[PDB]
């Protein structure tokens, strides 16, 4: 009712791009994984334990002692606190909670459906086929291969991100991520880089760009300076975010990361 | 007095930037490496003897054989027949050579000296200080300190770039990627992401990019989708030919190769 199932039934596919978005040329990363029961993971920043400590880390440090062949950034977090935010569930361990907040949600149960949407704290604690991995991002981007920001702005909570107001989150030009699955359920991550107010896409603008992947479900992930994208421990995008005291680009330290790694 | 020499004198420093010229937000790396007469290496497309078969492959194949931290892609070369111009030494191999033509070179010879400029046969053929590793590229952007293009313009052969018009070449937008060094003696190799006439820079320029940040020598590499940037053997940067028959974007099978790598 408020989330979508998808039940389960080779290495990643990574595609690079230089799409045009209303005219403007966007840089990027289509990565899709099978088997996502056997690769994909939610990792806490630098190694377990982390949400509770809540530490922050850069997507390299995360995902080198995973071993991740394609790695994200993650959810949303604080940055003053670095506190962990929304559900996230980190190969069977849940380390984060809702509070309360309806947020958008992407994970996977352990016989390996896959739930994209809305859900009650009720069916995060569920025992019946736990999750595995979860985490929780803001804006749910499609639907049952349908656009749904709409509906996301008329009832997603909206105190997890730092942008400003919810309309201005939506349609900024900025660095984007996110995650979802096709129709074959096949794992889907999608990165743009880009610069808040500055360059890059709007979530109108990459729900578009993904419907066209057969994306059927995807939930939009933390972009601005915590965009990362990360091959085989390699940064390989372009951080918006400067060093310290020179205008050099430098991947920000962020909380939870996504993994694809060898089944 | 056509060239320059610059006697021998920690990692290397790998920086990124997305960087304003003339209000086109342009992304690209900057790379300094110490010791270039242990660390730096001219490849051969795909390995040892590419040039005398006509090689065509990839910077990540090419560099992976040879354990690169930092690969660029290197001189020039026919697409339709694969073969390398200009001169060329590989880890003291002379592999290919400059047919009489005047071109923008760069190499190192055994004692540790930095040569950039034109050299005759005479000096590419000397057995007293040899050459170790040698380039040719298309326009010597930066001589002991001063932009040198209009000079390059003046006297370089023009029969090596396939881009059109020599002036066509220098100040058309592209990728672009170039090899250097500062005045510490460090190794220092550029690249900005681009396709030509779309995106990206023009020698002019990538040349006052390089000036400001030390570099007292450089010359000009091959640009356009030739250019690549791969780091501890994958690709990170965005290549501007598309693979086939599909809107993705696909490193080119290229030349020779510009690698850093352990002493
Ligand atoms: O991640 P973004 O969207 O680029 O925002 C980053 C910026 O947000 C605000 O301006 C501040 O908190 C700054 O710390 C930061 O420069
Ligand atoms: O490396 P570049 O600058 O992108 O050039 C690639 C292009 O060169 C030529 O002009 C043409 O044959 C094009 O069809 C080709 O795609
Ligand atoms: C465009 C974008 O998503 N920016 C996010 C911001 O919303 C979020 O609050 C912060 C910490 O998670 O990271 C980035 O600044
Ligand atoms: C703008 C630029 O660097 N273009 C080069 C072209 O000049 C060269 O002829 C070809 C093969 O080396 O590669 C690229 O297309």
């Amino acid at each position: 009712l408020k989330h979508e199932n998808w039940p389960p039934p080779g290495p990643p596919a990574v595609r690079t791009f230089v799409s045009h978005f209303g005219g403007r040329a966007v840089s990027g990363h289509l990565t899709r994984a099978a088997a996502p029961l056997r690769t994909f993971s939610v990792l806490e920043p630098g190694g377990p334990g982390g949400c509770s400590q809540k530490r922050r880390a850069t997507v390299e440090e995360t995902a080198q002692a995973a071993a991740c062949r394609i790695a994200q950034n993650g959810g949303f977090f604080r940055m003053n606190t670095g506190e962990c935010l929304g559900n996230v569930v980190s190969d069977g361990r849940r380390v984060s909670s809702s509070g309360g907040l309806q947020n958008a949600q992407f994970g996977i149960r352990r016989d390996g459906t896959l739930v994209t949407g809305y859900l009650s704290e009720e069916e995060v604690l569920d025992t019946e086929n736990p999750f595995v991995q979860l985490l929780s991002g803001v804006v749910w981007l499609i639907r049952n291969g349908s656009i749904y920001i709409n509906e996301s702005q008329a009832t997603e909570s909206d105190e997890t991100q730092e942008t400003g107001s919810f309309s201005k989150f939506v349609n900024v030009m900025s660095a984007r991520t996110a995650i979802g699955h096709d129709r074959d359920g096949q794992l889907v991550l999608f990165h743009a880089d880009g610069q808040t107010e500055q360059r890059g896409i709007n979530l109108w603008e990459m729900a578009e760009f993904l419907l066209r992947q057969g994306v059927v479900n995807a939930i939009n992930l933390d972009g601005g300076g915590s965009a990362t994208f990360v091959l085989n421990g390699t940064l390989a995008s372009y951080p918006s975010d400067h060093c310290q005291d020179n205008m050099w680009r430098c991947p920000r330290r962020v909380s939870t990361v996504v993994c694809v790694h060898e089944p």
